[PDB]
DNA sequence: CCGAACAAGCATCAGC
DNA sequence: GCTGATGCTT
DNA sequence: TTCGG
């Protein structure tokens, strides 16, 4: 990480302006020069060469230029001293909490952990499972964690149905040697964009998952939607692990290159290269790749047999799932 | 200068 | 109940 | 906050 005073900066600078400006494009600005600068291959020397940079414009540019000659932002430093400001950042923390439940927290006076305990009954569901598993989702999964539970997932899937294809996703799939969570994209042939021929395709997973104890809470459950807890059994007198966060999406069979893709990130990748689509005319989803007519109306999917027939049709080269971590 | 900035599933709520 | 907007999330 | 046009 040659530039990783700069890079958690800007990211600092990006959470403040969601969580509390709730400034989504000052947001989206700062994020994705911390992602340019975190894959340029030289520690930066002043502003003047990162805004070279392309997402780096002249406001960053000038809080890269004070951030080299003083190791540190003013302005950063007065956010963390502005009480109501660093309790809205605390709270959005907990996974169901954002920008406007934590600063209507804060200003119902609850602006600590303990003052979240003792309001459990003013969470709704999801937020009251973030706050019980506050401590864990804030661990990485190392990665040899992350192929038990593909272990797991991958075999119990296959007891309930053997047509059922379950692919770990997300970081994992890049290869990260840790993740955050666990990303898991569910097919089974019955369900395709032209037909669902079995009801409960993704329930009768997440059941089972639940069965062997493997998941253990709910955060949100659709038809192919699940957002969920997990935890490895641990051995004899052994600690437990932690709880962990795990998502699975339920694609149809027919559209799973595109819902690769999409689960594969990251959320910065799939942002650039949907924004590159639609210059390109096309229009991305985690189903279809479609072009725009000359009015901006998405026309007709085009077919797609693989993850490059995407890239080839916005032209740009292929990128391993590896080269994809923006 | 100024308009666009990715795309969408689930939970929750207002209004009917 | 349903529809549409908003919050939060991937 | 940044960029393209
Ligand atoms: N198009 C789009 N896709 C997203 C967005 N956020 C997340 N995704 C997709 C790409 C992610 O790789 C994937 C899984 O979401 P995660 O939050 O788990 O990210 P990821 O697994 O990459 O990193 P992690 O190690 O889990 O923190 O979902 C988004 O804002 N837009
Ligand atoms: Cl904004
Ligand atoms: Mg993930
Ligand atoms: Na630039
Ligand atoms: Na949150
Ligand atoms: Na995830």
């Amino acid at each position: 990480t040659l530039n990783g005073g700069i890079t958690d900066m800007l990211t600092e600078l990006a959470n403040f302006e969601k969580n509390v400006s709730q400034a989504i494009h000052k947001y989206n600005a700062y994020r994705k020069a911390a992602s340019v600068i975190a894959k340029y291959p030289h520690k930066i020397k002043s502003g003047a060469e990162a805004k070279k940079l392309p997402g780096v414009g002249t406001k960053i540019a000038e809080k890269i230029d004070e951030f080299l000659a003083t190791g540190k932002l003013r302005k950063l430093e007065k956010i963390r001293q502005d009480d109501t400001s660093s309790s809205i950042n605390f709270l959005t923390r907990v996974s169901g909490i954002g920008p406007s439940a934590a600063r209507k927290f804060v200003d119902e006076g609850i602006k600590t952990l303990e003052d979240l305990r003792k309001n459990e009954d003013k969470l709704n569901h999801h937020q009251r499972i973030g706050l019980k598993y506050f401590g864990d989702f804030e661990k990485r999964i190392p990665r040899e964690e992350m192929l038990q539970m593909q272990d797991i997932v991958l075999n119990e899937v296959k007891k309930v149905d053997s047509e059922y294809i379950a692919t770990v996703c997300g970081s994992f799939r890049r290869g990260a040697e840790s993740s955050g969570d666990m990303d898991v994209l569910l097919t089974h042939p019955s369900f395709t964009s032209e037909s669902t021929k079995q009801p409960k395709l993704l329930h009768q997973v997440v059941e089972q998952l639940q069965k062997v104890h493997f998941i253990t809470d709910t955060l949100s459950k659709g038809e192919t939607k699940f957002m969920g807890v997990c935890q490895l059994p641990s051995k004899n007198d052994e600690k437990e692990y932690p709880h962990r966060r795990i998502d699975i999406r339920l694609i149809p069979k027919d559209q799973y290159y595109c819902g690769v893709l999409y689960f594969t990130g990251s959320d910065i990748f799939n942002k650039n290269m949907r924004a590159h689509a639609l210059e390109m005319g096309f229009t991305i989803n985690e189903y279809t790749i479609r072009p725009l007519g000359v009015t901006g109306v998405a026309g007709e999917p085009l077919p797609v047999d693989s993850e490059k027939d995407i890239f080839d049709y916005i032209q740009w080269k292929y990128r391993e799932p590896k080269d994809r971590s923006e």
